[PDB]
């Protein structure tokens, strides 16, 4: 029949990739894919009424905290990214531009840059959150009010345990400086504007850039989002949304469900088994984004017998 996927914008080249493989294996089978920032992919579950027999969110966290346990039961962990700043030869500063250095150019008034809407999508909240990281790291109080602060109508509060909280507003009461910051609804509509120089810099993840071909600053592992071993650091950040959701600096870790109210459970479980397979585990180490083998489940017992061969 009909396989609903609700999916990150950053899988879209991978999803692409296990539509095919699942297609030509099951011959009536039309998967309809909606690529949307995750939390808004969650939201069309849990608020607008919507039904998908697949859910991969570029946060699995949004996972339990959003949908656990009305609309749904287990969730499992199965790959990973990082966040990076790109860029191409026509990007200002391009030359000159490295690790060190990265947010000095981004300071610069002729230099504009771009990320996505925080509200609905991870890579929009993380580069919040990669931005404020990098104050306690390179010994600079200002990167963040510069940056962010003073182009945007985010606000910045400090917790009782010293916890930054990055409030957002509704979405067009962000009010981006345009001269600056280049906003959109996900990630993936910045690509075109990095191809054309409209921007010069745009936080996106590794795996994106790669599928791009886009150069990249390879952002220190104590404020990128990328290693296991940083989680306590990342935790030192946190965003809330306007609807009141609050997400944590963690490392990136995308998660998968099939949802309660699912229509096709059945050809779902067998979409998600694709992809934790042997054939989904290669679909994802081909565009650069580094899979968890074996994937990490909670919820077990919700879940489907097929699927908790696979899991841990
Ligand atoms: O969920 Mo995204 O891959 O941060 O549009």
């Amino acid at each position: 029949e009909v396989l609903t996927v609700f999916h990150a914008g950053s899988l879209s080249v991978p999803f692409e990739e296990l539509e095919a493989e699942f297609e030509a294996q099951h011959p009536g089978v039309d998967v309809q894919r909606e690529a949307a920032g995750s939390a808004q992919s969650v939201r069309k579950i849990t608020e607008l009424g919507k039904k998908a027999d697949v859910l991969a969110s570029a946060d699995y966290a949004l996972i339990p905290s959003l949908m656990v346990p009305e609309y749904a039961d287990w969730y499992a962990a199965f790959a990973r990214n990082q966040m990076i700043l790109a860029y191409t030869n026509e990007s200002k500063y391009g030359d000159e531009i490295n690790t060190d250095n990265w947010y000095e150019i981004l300071r610069r008034p002729d230099v504009r840059y771009g990320f996505s809407n925080p509200n609905d999508d991870p890579a929009g909240y993380r580069s919040q959150m990669v931005t404020q990281l990098a104050e306690s790291y390179y010994n600079d109080d200002m990167i963040y009010d510069d940056l962010m602060l003073a182009n945007t109508g985010m606000t910045l509060t400090t917790e009782e345990n010293g916890t930054a909280l990055i409030h957002v507003p509704a979405s067009e009461e962000i009010s981006p400086n345009t001269s600056k910051i280049m906003l959109r609804s996900m990630e993936v509509e910045l690509s075109s504007a990095l191809e054309t120089g409209e921007i010069d810099y745009l936080y996106i993840y590794r795996s994106v850039a790669e599928q791009h071909g886009f150069e990249y600053v390879a952002l220190p592992p104590a404020i990128d989002l990328s290693s296991l071993e940083y989680a306590d650091n990342y935790s030192k950040v946190q965003v809330e949304m306007v609807n009141g959701e609050v997400v944590t600096g963690s490392p990136i870790v995308y998660g998968v469900t099939i949802p309660n109210n699912a229509e096709n459970s059945e050809l779902a479980t067998e979409f998600v088994a694709l992809l934790l397979g042997e054939t989904g585990q290669q679909i994802f180490i081909e565009n650069g984004q580094p899979p968890i083998v074996p994937a990490i489940a909670e919820g077990k017992d919700s879940m489907p017998e097929e699927l908790q061969a696979l899991v841990v």
